[PDB]
């Protein structure tokens, strides 16, 4: 209920803060016309501090699109991949898009490991349950699809929400059951 | 090349140590000099000198770990495995992995990077270094239930024989 391995892919679920991550990638989440705004967004912007604005409002103003590329600041990341928002879209295809989006990245730069937050879990974004079961379905069509690939991706839930945590744990325990894993115990 | 058990994930990965990503990344050295060796060369190369002063600071002050920052590594901490050469390699190498994992707990860190110990230097033969690392990480999972920890093995990718011997460890454990 917290971890499984799949193909060349591990998955692992996570209470903690985002921001504190130590990833090759940590994943945040806008509105792409306003970083300071929402737990992940403001977390990660006073972690990585205010030249990751900077950066942000260069590479929006030359038009760098579903997910933009900045470096890491003071995260301990080498990139970070901003989730944008667009609200001409329905949420539950951006999240599949951007997703999909944000993992193909991994394969454009041997990125290793890679950290989400409960993307689009958000506030009465989407219902917490189909959040969780997009997030695995593109994780696990990636495993499929890119198994020359060695991933770690980790979903770091924040430690007060209880609920998403919840929601994220039950659902890789179903998508366990249907699935070979190398999960052990001792 | 993964494996869960437990509240523990463990990766055999190809790579290079000082490029690693972890909360800590691990060191192997000699006490009295930490220039020399693969791992030690490529650790300090990436981490910059300043890693070297405080590494002099925190020995002269005053053990088979010592605890360093990161400086310029993806690490908050780098955990030096200090080769003192009065014991026996593979007993140095068991008790510096309980010593590894316990400040794990210790500082809660939630990923570490190992090289492989003791499969330079020390001679050792690379199955036993691996036997034993194993040996370590998963009586921690056993004990430690309530500590989420990943733990990646990051062997050179020259080393297609120490890779191999590391694969095929996990692959016995496995099955037990």
């Amino acid at each position: 209920f917290n971890a499984m391995v799949v193909n060349n892919l591990t998955l692992q679920i996570v209470q903690g803060h985002i921001e504190w991550q130590t990833a090759d990638v940590i994943v945040n989440s806008v509105n792409p016309h306003d970083i300071t705004v929402g737990p992940v967004a403001k977390s990660i912007l006073q972690q990585a501090g205010v030249e990751m604005k900077s950066e942000f409002l260069a590479t929006k103003a030359k038009q760098f699109q579903l997910v933009l590329v900045t470096k890491g600041f003071n995260l301990f990341c080498k990139y970070i991949y901003h989730v944008l928002w667009h609200s001409e879209f329905p949420k539950p295809q951006i999240l599949k898009h951007a997703m999909k989006e944000c993992l193909e990245k991994c394969i454009e730069q041997n990125i290793t490991s890679i950290s989400f937050p409960a993307l689009g879990t958000g506030n009465m974004e989407i219902k917490k349950e189909t959040a969780a079961e997009i997030l695995f379905d593109e994780v696990l069509t990636f495993a499929k699809d890119h198994v020359k690939h060695q991933l770690t991706v980790k979903f770091v839930i924040f430690p007060t929400d209880l609920e998403i945590y919840k929601a994220f744990s039950s659902e890789m325990a179903k998508r366990s059951k249907m699935l070979s894993l190398n999960n052990y115990s001792v």
